[PDB]
């Protein structure tokens, strides 16, 4: 990070790496430990672009990090769109989020950075790190999620919840998809305990807290 | 190692080479995580051949000893050869990248080396670092090397970036192959899905983070 | 135990002396991490011979210390005949390099102690730490196995049951062309007796076997 | 071709259609026959978009003519986008390239071009020219050109050579390509009488040619 | 060519490459058409190393060239020992025979050679040519070649001496081995009617005029 005495940069010390490491080898980059661990750490600090590659080289496995980069760049060609149409255009180009080319390549440039820059690449980069799979598996679609019998029911809202946080992009549509979906596909039984479905939700309580309160005896 | 008007000399921790071997042992060393943490070792401090000696030592595995030794020893002779050819060469003989010898076989001989040839034999240590093969098996060739069905694209063009490390000595004949060897070797279907690509690449992006990103729901 | 500008001595921090004794238990005093550990620790500090009884009696089981201590004594013994032959003969004697006697028994009589000293006794013990503890001919490079490997095997066995450096250093080049697999025997036979300069021979038999997996 | 120094435009005699005929149908639009006398033809002369047409519709098949305007449209694509990334900008455009246009239409038009353009075309309708394929085939992928047995080797390194020239731009990235690929798809008798001369220049030569010295007696 | 009028160089013609690839596709690269051709010009003209590359490169297939590179290649790493070898050794190195380096890798530094390099040229390049390959196969050993059954004896040693051509470097002993191979491995019929005429010289005959006239008529 630097510190602003005016403005040097030191490396990371080696405990932090060490331990990030062992909590993405052992819970998985998603699980909400790690994910209340990284903000924690891009607030808590000042980062610039050339850490944030240090840091995902030095965490991720081998496979993961060519998705990371990859959404790190499809996150930042949309960026550079929506930031020529404000009122002015402000001028942060796109490199300058990358870190590349004639003048943001190394760290004693990157130094300066303003905090606009920073307000940028944070929100893109913390938007990058949740498109990143189990290395296992490949993201399904919504047809194919639905929850058998014998089985507990807030697993299903579980589940459901991580596929659209991963595969959906605002997140009002994100709020919005999320309740249907999981009253369309449950099972039978506890389906007919939500037949109300609307009139039992008030304004200013939020509607996927009620469902379990419905569906909470049957096990 | 060696601080500085006098030079003088120091050891390692005994923590830092507990760790070390604790990371070679468990996670691989070409796993990222070492990889890291090495050239972080190396670009902030001096190393002299003797502490990459110890540090050759105390890591690796009896089997994987041998063969970073050999591949210093032919890193070393076209080091020695191309230093000849310059104007005028520079009088760094073979010996004093090794360590043998009269002249520089002692710490209180290598001690008072010059930044030339520090900064030559860390690249040497670094390239000769990458092709220690994993304890399981030796490196297959290029035509071997193909993703079957049921098998995420990412992890294909993983094991195709490793592969390709090893063998080719060069970088930018290496970010030659890997895409053409990419674009060849995969699944048929998202074989498909690049096949409108190579369309362009526009300003601030690589090739091979278009790939992966037009494969991204095929699994 | 440095001089600092006046002799100093300083203990081993704890640390250090403790992570040794997992490091002994873990793998063995002949595995090379331990080894090549301990050479890192000698050549960085002074090593009064006070401090290497220490660092001895602190890491093995009591059998492993006897035998070190046994070496230890042989090679002083060996080595202060040919402290004499040498013109001018230097006045370095057994008392000075054991620790013992009425005027080296103390550690401010061994702070003083001087440099050629000190690079002679660091050889005298890790010549000794190596010595530390009989068929041969079932060797044989297998099927698919790759090459390094097998020279490391062969490099293991050779070490341990011929008890001389002068002799085996002979007898694995021999072996180690024979015993190949004859694939790749046959791509070895044109650097056969020829030579380069800058290496020996096993280093320049692994760079014309290397993709034969 | 155009000359200035009576400067107007000369339409060249009808036996070099006739040579250039019998010899893009007896050999093939890419052998080095054709290739040498292409380039002399150029250079030596000064040449329009409009006599290129003529030249192409007068000596092809229909398929190669159609084939060889496509991947001059390209190549007029490529040029536009790399003019104006320039300074100061320089006044090429599409239409100034492709012989069309209102205000490049006709011959007396284009006939007074300066010797930008013309260098220009003659950059890019060469290349278009060398990327025309051959009347048997589409051009394969290179893990299907692979030396078998009973097949020597300074055909296959040739064969090699061509799906090399066709599918990369620059030359530096066609050397290493093919420097590399020319063992990997080999047959194993030369990959056994090859391999101890792997990675090593010896004497004024670049690889291929010791590489080919190696394994000659191999017919059997 | 080079004239001598600082002096001038030229390229050929355009006919002359024509006739020459024509003659070198439909006849083969060394029958004896083109041999005696190559000749014709190799002595009637001053050749530069650029000038060999030149006809060399715009007249053969893509296959043939690189075998024609390749053993211009060997050729100069025994000249290179007999030109020291001698005493006193003249000054003559690699690079001034390849056409490269830096002191001779354009025209204007190779227009001006001398005439002893000029005939080691002349003498390498043809002894080069020689050794170029047909279209598809390889030349094979002695031990392979033998008459079929049925087969016109002059056919035979027609292609024995073919054979004899290639793989041996001086040309006596081209005499003496083809001729003592001829009876060897011949047909049966012909060693019947050849065994009474073993190394017999009438008057100013040479022995292989007598097999034939022997073994002439043979239609069964």
């Amino acid at each position: 990070p630097v510190t602003l005495e005016e403005a040097r940069y030191k490396s990371f010390s080696i405990k932090m790496l060490k331990d990030m490491k062992e909590g993405v080898k052992q819970y998985g980059p998603n699980s909400p430990y790690m994910r209340t661990l990284l903000d924690s750490i891009a607030h808590g600090h000042r980062l610039i672009p050339y850490d944030w590659e240090i840091l995902a080289k030095s965490s991720l496995s081998p496979s993961q990090f060519l998705q990371f980069k990859t959404w790190w760049i499809d996150g930042v060609q949309e960026q550079v769109r929506r930031n020529r149409a404000a009122n002015p255009p402000v001028n942060i180009d796109a490199d300058q989020l990358l870190g590349i080319g004639q003048n943001w390549s190394t760290i004693s440039q990157q130094a300066l950075m303003q905090n606009e820059a920073i307000e940028q690449v944070r929100a893109i980069c913390l938007r990058a790190w949740e498109k990143i799979q189990d290395p296992g598996s490949a993201c399904p679609s919504f047809n194919t999620v639905r929850q058998g019998s014998k089985e507990p029911y807030p697993d299903f809202v579980a589940r459901l919840q991580d596929v659209a946080q991963k595969s959906i992009a605002d997140e009002k549509a994100r709020k919005v998809i999320v309740e249907l979906m999981a009253y369309e596909n449950a099972n039978p039984e506890c389906q007919s305990a939500i037949k109300p479905l609307k009139g039992k939700v008030p304004a200013g309580s939020d509607v996927i807290s009620e469902y379990v309160k419905a569906c909470d005896g049957i096990g």
